[PDB]
């Protein structure tokens, strides 16, 4: 069974995990209408999905030039990794949603508004998450069971989601993207700190697992931000989320490509959703 490490290291999923698994989760293409017009997304349901059980949910955003289909396309194949990891007990079953910041007036920076108003209620009123209802109250009450992450421009999306949606989301996975709000790393960290202040949340109620590659140009602006965030009292640096709430995984030699980034998800996603979980697990 999964056990937290305090300084988890980069490790790719075995090559066999990139091939289809017999215990395949179902991927459902959905279309909805929101503040940015009619748009689509994909919903990965785990193998064995039972709508009378409750699942954690992770929303995962593509990068620049991509779309809601990329992550489950032949160019990434994340579903194969998810399938194999869940089958082998490395990852607890959960719902994974791949939306898009394309369409209408939407941008990577402003997607959080559509996320709050349209995406969460649409998805979580159709599929069984810990949200008993999808009113603002129902979404907020299930925040410990909701995560957001994304790559590149989708990492930027993640940071804007964090600063504007702490009330709705507890776990964040920014991959190869920095937060564009501010003229210095301190401005950036302070903005995040101010959001945490406003939320009233404790340090045991939000968690950030950031990652990039040592040869990924995102590192240049990410690293300084991470360092500034480390200096804040709001974050306790360690991958052991039973103790702290902030980690930055840097994959040696990895470049700005989903071929690597998919493994960051393999490495990090198993770390999410255990704190205050409703199951009796030892991690």
């Amino acid at each position: 069974s999964f056990k937290y490490e305090s300084a988890v290291q980069y490790r790719p999923a075995p090559d066999s995990y990139l091939n289809p698994c017999p215990q395949a989760g179902r991927i459902v293409k959905e279309t909805y209408t929101g503040i940015n017009g009619t748009k689509s997304l994909n919903v990965y349901l785990p193998y064995g999905y039972d709508p009378n059980k409750k699942y954690n949910i992770f929303y995962l955003m593509h990068g620049g030039g991509e779309n809601e289909n990329t992550i489950f396309s032949n160019d990434v194949k994340l579903q194969n990794i998810l399938d194999h990891a869940i089958m082998n007990g490395e990852l607890e079953p959960l719902i994974v949603v791949t939306p898009t910041f394309n369409g209408g007036n939407c941008t990577a920076q402003n997607f959080y508004q559509e996320f709050r108003q349209n995406v969460i209620p649409f998805v979580e009123s159709k599929y069984s998450t810990y949200a008993e209802s999808t009113t603002p109250q129902g979404i907020a009450a299930s925040r410990m069971h909701r995560g957001f992450g994304g790559f590149s421009m989708g990492g930027l999306t993640t940071w804007y989601v964090m600063v504007n949606c702490l009330d709705y989301v507890a776990y964040f996975m920014p991959l190869s993207g920095d937060y564009w709000y501010g003229n210095s790393p301190q401005d950036k960290a302070n903005s995040i700190a101010e959001a945490i202040n406003r939320s009233g949340l404790s340090k045991r109620e939000y968690f950030v697992f950031a990652a990039t590659g040592s040869e990924d140009i995102a590192y240049a602006n990410m690293n300084p931000q991470i360092e500034a965030m480390k200096a804040l009292p709001h974050f306790d640096y360690t991958s052991d989320f039973s103790k702290g709430n902030f980690y930055f995984l840097v994959a040696p030699g990895a470049t700005h490509w989903w071929g690597y980034v998919r493994h960051y998800i393999y490495d990090a996603l198993p770390y999410f959703f255990h704190e205050l979980e409703h199951h009796h697990h030892h991690h």
